[PDB]
């Protein structure tokens, strides 16, 4: 379950 803005670039 990756998505913007997090995770994983938060």
């Amino acid at each position: 379950g990756f998505r913007s803005p997090c995770p994983p670039f938060c």
